[PDB]
């Protein structure tokens, strides 16, 4: 692709938007930037020679554009963007720009849950092989910041939103890990429209890695010649359980006793399987890939023990931004005393009902907050309190905490109504836990 002399409009700043700005300037192209937010993140970082329009979209700029570069945080269905598409004006995102330039193979990962963990694992598998790997996308650095002629492999986490604006990805190995209800605020044609966005990841992929336990991860035409599967009891990559032990297996052969992993739990074992299938498809040596599985400690905010003190475990699962993720935390959860469960934020129009089956019995307490606090409290009103903020909920629950209890932030919602991102929510939980969890 060659952008010289084009009128380029970037919609949405933030770090993604900033990386797009830098991309064009380095190529001799001065883009214009707009954002519906008055003072979007990164505005103060925007170069002075870059024209900007904030507080609304500017239709004069949009209709004048030769290329529109849309942040994943703006819907293609926005009437302004829809009008531009109707006019035949080309719309792409940062991942599309990246794919057109990348000079190494790309492993591409998406799905409702597990995508950051699997992305990070594949990165570690590549690092263990002594491969110069760039890992990022929807996790870590925006993809464009990874572009380097000396990179030998890219491992990208791709959101459904990023995939909607991407057309030139030809992944060496691509997966949809699972599809459970999420982002319904952005998909008014429901679960299958959300699924369709993720299914794009398989277009022109050399190998497709599918979840044998989740039909929605299969291409519409069905699994094909390119399709490798992982699963619990079935799949090319699967689990073998015995007395008190679990093994990772590939086509019948044992490859790893999971006692050697630092991660635990079934969902992390299938994450390990998915990462191994991707790593194998990418040509990484099996031995170094297995070594990576034994060294990886997990990501922050992902069922992370932030304080274990006075017989109480305080767990930061702020990365649980949907119902499926909170389910993964609650399913098979052992608690000696009472579970003090923090739920809330922007629920993105999700049906929270599937959580109700995990909240029976006398040893559960719910502390519900943020935009959708009331809908979460309604799961079991008799054991629920509602506050405005997570801090209020923590100061409410802390006096009730007894030795043997668990305090679990696993909110099933986005943080964006009250926080910058789920990382900030997790960090604040950790700060408050340390204050409240000690005399
Ligand atoms: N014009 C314009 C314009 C452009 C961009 C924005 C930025 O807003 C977002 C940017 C990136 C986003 C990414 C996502 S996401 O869905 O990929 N990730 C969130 C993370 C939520 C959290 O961190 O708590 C989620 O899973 O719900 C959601 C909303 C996002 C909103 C506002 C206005």
């Amino acid at each position: 692709a060659d952008y010289q002399g084009k009128n380029v409009v970037i919609i949405g700043l933030g770090l993604t938007g900033l990386s797009c700005v830098d991309f064009f300037l380095a190529r001799g192209v001065t883009p214009r930037v707009m954002d519906t937010r008055m003072t979007p993140p990164g505005l103060d970082k925007l170069p002075e020679a870059v024209e900007r329009h904030t507080g609304s979209l500017n239709d004069e700029w949009l209709m004048a554009a030769d290329l529109i570069v849309a942040s994943p945080g703006i819907a293609l269905a926005h009437p302004s963007l829809s009008a531009a598409a109707d006019a035949g004006i080309e719309i792409v995102g940062d991942i599309e720009l990246f794919c057109r330039e990348a000079q190494a193979p790309i492993v591409a990962i998406t799905g409702s849950n597990g995508k950051s963990t699997v992305t990070t694992l594949v990165g570690e598998m590549a690092k263990a092989a002594g491969v110069n790997v760039g890992v990022g996308g929807n996790i870590g650095l925006p993809a464009l910041m990874l572009l380097d002629d000396e990179c030998e492999l890219y491992v990208l986490e791709l959101s459904s939103f990023q995939l909607e604006t991407t057309s030139s990805l030809q992944a060496v190995a691509a997966t949809i890990l699972n599809v459970t209800e999420d982002h319904m605020d952005r998909y008014p044609f429901g679960l299958q429209q959300y699924r369709a966005a993720k299914l794009r990841i398989y277009e022109n992929a050399k190998v497709c890695v599918v979840n044998a336990d989740d039909a929605l991860t299969m291409p519409i035409r069905g699994a094909d010649e390119r399709c490798v599967s992982f699963g619990v009891n079935m799949g090319d990559y699967h689990l073998n359980h015995q007395q008190g032990e679990t093994w990772l297996r590939v086509k019948g052969e044992k490859v790893l006793n999971v006692k050697e992993m630092k991660l635990s739990g079934q969902h992390n074992y299938t994450n390990a399987l998915a990462a191994l299938a991707l790593a194998d498809a990418a040509g990484l040596p099996r031995a170094s890939s297995l070594k990576a599985l034994t060294t990886f400690t997990g990501l922050p905010h992902r069922f992370e023990v932030v304080l274990e003190h006075n017989g109480v475990r305080w767990i930061n699962d702020s990365k649980a931004t949907n119902v499926g993720s909170t389910e993964a935390a609650l399913n098979g959860l052992h608690v000696d005393g009472t579970l003090h469960l923090l739920l809330g934020g922007d629920g993105k129009s999700a049906d929270f009902s599937p959580l109700a089956r995990y909240l029976n019995g006398d040893n559960v307490r719910l502390y519900c907050f943020g935009r959708d606090g009331a809908q979460l409290a309604a799961l079991r009103p008799e054991v629920a309190e509602q506050t405005e903020t997570m801090e209020q909920a923590m100061r409410l629950l802390a006096p009730r905490v007894q030795p043997g209890d668990m305090v679990l932030l696993s909110p099933a919602c986005a943080s964006l109504d009250q926080f910058k991102n789920f990382e900030q929510r997790g960090n604040e939980f950790a700060r408050l836990a340390k204050e409240l969890g000690s005399h």
